């Protein structure tokens, strides 16, 4: 029962999502340990005659929270016996070692970009929106896009790239100004004010494009190694009983990964409101 | 306590039983997967004048049930510490890897030949005797042997080789015809009608020789590999407690084996009856 | 939390204690198996005229009890994750493989020398003091040292070397005769009668120097090997639960060691008494 050999092919959507997630982060200068901290604040005070003005700047803030990749899989447990007997299932498991690692990289970037997704807690757009008021409620408009861009530009510096989902892109392309084309209307990516927007995969976000300022990304690197003892959910196919076993049966190779993201001071956000 | 080094020698009876079990099966053309099926049936219908006779033959039957070899042993668990310390016990365990594999091959052939032995269920003589009436009850006789051979020859084809146990061979050699020698009486194996009988090890069978028609045998091949985590019965010698351990202590190397036997249409059988 | 990298240096006291423990034993001719036994007893009987004197000597006594080194450590379990990430903790664990093995060698010699320390039970000074009266109660004195030496010399042979602790050495150096210097008074080790005393680490002994006769030492040799499944005490740092796990998490490499000590007939002992 349930013993058949079949060839499996990798999906094209997973490869496109992995490239989109890497471009959305835009990290610079990767470090092994979380030691880097911003100290600049700039203090200045003016007088008129015979006055002693005091100026001092001191700050320390470092974020370090590693996210581990998935080890043993419940679906791979049934395929473990198929991998030993058939060459087709063994080749599929080898391709899965690179497929799941890209998916783990995509989920790490999603946790910082979206407030609902939690993995590191207190990084990128998720920490910026809760601490400082930047997100605007309502429908997307050409006049509203110019107003939202001005508020983001006022906080220290101006935004370079904006992350947008495919579902949000459809609503953005539909909206157009009376005289100006604004939303694409040719071949290139649509721009709200001037700068081009980059595509990013999102599950929590549905409507509205969010822009990110400056954020550094650092990762150790995803590796693949076979493991004999690993904690997994109980599963039975034929003539087997499982209740508290982890060392007796191996399902999938344990992947080790460590990635850390630097927290941003201010980030632009947009969300649709319904009443 | 219980710590002594001694040299062990392999028994001659196990080697003879392994060769007898391989000859008794008489398998032809081994396959990796159970895909082969018999389709021939032969249909024929005769008439006289202006008649439309319909003839069609279609059949599909494939048997596939793999039998796994024994892994960790309870007797080898006490010998595991002796193998690490002494070279004599380690050499005995290496010889046991080939000895138990031959015993596993002998048990697989016994399951098809004898109805009581179950491993695959629904193969060779065990499936033929239950589905079709072929076995005869009573004492072995020269006139009875000729009558039993005629019934086996009527079903499709004639029998080539008959499997016989050592206990059944003693009763067979004692019986002899009034004019003809019949049972050996020289040097070669005893024949009931004409064709020679092959020796086979049997635990369930006691009296009466059983003949097998055509049956194909296919096996992947017995291998030996060391294992750290394997489910075994609890055992304690000195200063140890066991209740639910499989990964902590290793007893014997886990042997992997897969063998499948093709089901036969008709097979001759003989058994003694008592009242 | 609790994640910092720091360089660790080996202590000088552990190296000095290891050399002192090896010198205190003074074992000769090492054997793999406990088969050696003393048979000599010497029997003699004298007469005068027409007398038949019978003389016979037969004896058999062999001691064999192996002591195993420590495997997984509770302190190393927290350092296991630090060893994989940082090179400083991994180098400290490699040095610990040789440090703990020397400590295990020191504890084995302490079990025979001191009655309180049990590992083998029935070896060296621990078996000699309980079976035969040799230990003297009271304060250490120059006249008492000469009296204690005479009792030890009477039993078969004379003592060659005496084991002394650092705490007992301070009291021994303070005591001195009216005319003779006795206790060191130059540079070399202090002698009670003539022969020099060797330093040995002791936890049970506090006052009084004990002398050992003849005792053979035999050991297989300490080795280091990595283990996946080993029984250890439950420990948790962050987001982990432990109750009955040994195979899932590895703390330290399992060291295998076997050492045996030959029992002595008579050994000198000294202890202080308080009323």
């Amino acid at each position: 029962k349930d013993g058949t050999l079949m060839n499996e092919f990798t999906t094209p959507i997973l490869q496109e999502v992995m490239e989109n997630s890497k471009i959305m982060q835009l990290g610079k200068y990767e470090p092994m340990e979380g030691t880097e901290k911003k100290f600049t604040f700039w203090a200045d005070k003016p007088g008129a005659y015979w006055v002693g003005e005091g100026q001092k700047i001191e700050t320390s803030k470092a974020t370090w929270v590693n996210a581990t990749m998935r080890a043993f899989k419940l679906g791979v447990i049934l395929p473990v016996t198929k991998e030993f007997l058939n060459y087709t299932y063994s080749q599929f498991f080898e391709e899965m070692k690179p497929m799941i690692a890209e998916a783990f990289y995509k989920k790490f970037d999603e946790a910082g970009i979206l407030n609902q997704g939690n993995n590191p807690f207190g990084k990128s757009i998720a920490q910026s929106i809760e601490k400082t008021n930047k997100v605007i409620k309502g429908d997307f408009t050409q006049d509203n896009i110019i107003d939202l861009e001005a508020l983001l530009e006022d906080d220290e510096l101006e935004a370079n790239a904006f992350i947008s989902k495919t579902q949000n892109r459809s609503l953005l392309r539909k909206i157009v100004d009376p005289e100006t084309k604004e939303r694409i209307y040719d071949r290139n990516s649509d721009s709200l004010d001037g700068l081009p927007v980059v595509n990013l995969k999102s599950s929590n976000l549905k409507r509205g494009e969010l822009i990110t300022g400056d954020f550094d990304k650092l990762i150790y690197g995803i590796p693949q190694l076979i493991e004999y003892k690993i904690d997994e959910t109980a599963q039975l196919s034929t003539v087997k009983n499982e209740d508290g076993t982890p060392v007796n049966l191996f399902e999938q190779d344990m992947v080790a990964l460590r990635a850390t993201m630097h927290v941003a001071l201010h980030i632009a956000d947009d969300k649709a409101f319904a009443k």
